[PDB]
DNA sequence: CCATGCGCTGAC
DNA sequence: GTCAGCGCATGG
C-alpha cells in the first residue's frame, strides 16, 4: 500500500471507481479523512478533496471548479458543520491545499507559475454536490481523477465572511466520467457502486 | 493531549 | 427539508 503522505493516483483504482460511503474511500486510500473535504499537511500539500455540496462558496465546473478552504465555522456543541461565522484562515487543510500551486506560499493568495509543476490532488465527488453541480454522481462517491492548484485567494464569500478560494483544473489523461467516453470506460472496467458488507440487507429492511 | 471536521442517522 | 450530536481518523 501506499503512505498516507502519498501524492498521485492510488494503484488499482481507476478514475470511475464508486464507494456509497466516505470510510469505504478512506479505507482504499483515495481520500483519508472520513469527514473532512481536504487531506493534507501544513508542510507537505493536500493530498486529495471532496466535493459534496458542504460550503455555498464553491463553483463546480467539471474540469475546473473554485473549492472553498475548510473553517471560519463555530463546531461548538460537538458539530462537524455549520455555516460560516467567521473568516477563514490560511491554516492547517486549507494552507496544505495552497501548497499544492506552482508558486510560495502567500498570505494573499498567489497564482502558479506553471500550474502543471504543481502538486497533483486526487479529486473525489459526492452525491451531495447534486444539488447545484451537475458533475456530481448519483449516489454516493466517486473518484474523478488527478487536478492541480492554479491560484488560490481570499475574499468575501456569500456570507460576508472572508473564505479562502482554489482554482483547480484536471491534468488527468483518463477520461471524466460523467462524460460519453467516461461512462464507456466505467462499463468496460466493470466498476459499480461498492457496498460495505451485508449493507444493502439491513438497508433494504429499514 | 487537543483541534479539526464537505459525515451520517434518526427525529420531526 | 431541518436539525441536533456522536465515534472516529488524522495532524500537530
Amino acid at each position: 500500500i501506499v503512505p498516507a503522505n502519498h501524492f498521485g493516483p492510488i494503484p488499482g483504482v481507476p478514475v470511475g471507481t464508486m464507494w456509497r460511503f466516505r470510510v469505504q474511500v478512506s479505507e482504499s486510500g483515495v481520500h483519508r479523512p472520513h469527514v473532512a473535504g481536504i487531506h493534507g499537511r501544513s508542510n507537505d500539500g493536500a493530498y486529495s478533496l471532496v466535493l459534496a455540496g458542504g460550503y455555498e462558496d464553491d463553483v463546480d465546473n467539471g474540469n475546473y471548479f473554485t473549492y472553498t478552504g475548510s473553517g471560519g465555522r463555530d463546531l461548538s456543541g460537538n458539530k462537524r458543520t455549520a455555516g460560516q461565522s467567521s473568516d477563514q484562515k490560511l491554516t492547517n487543510n486549507n494552507r496544505a491545499l495552497a501548497l499544492n500551486c506552482h508558486s510560495p506560499i502567500n498570505e494573499k493568495g498567489a497564482e502558479a507559475e506553471d500550474w502543471r509543476q504543481g502538486k497533483p490532488v486526487r479529486v473525489v465527488r459526492n452525491m451531495k454536490g447534486g444539488k447545484h453541480s451537475k458533475y456530481a454522481p448519483a449516489e454516493g462517491n466517486r473518484y474523478d481523477g488527478i487536478y492541480k492548484v492554479v491560484k488560490y485567494w481570499p475574499e468575501r464569500g456569500k456570507s460576508g465572511f472572508l473564505v479562502w478560494r482554489y482554482l483547480l483544473r484536471r491534468d488527468d489523461t483518463e477520461p471524466e466520467p460523467w462524460t460519453r467516453e467516461g461512462k464507456d470506460r466505467t462499463r468496460q472496467l466493470g466498476l459499480t457502486m461498492q457496498y460495505p458488507e451485508g449493507y444493502l440487507e439491513a438497508l433494504a429492511n429499514k
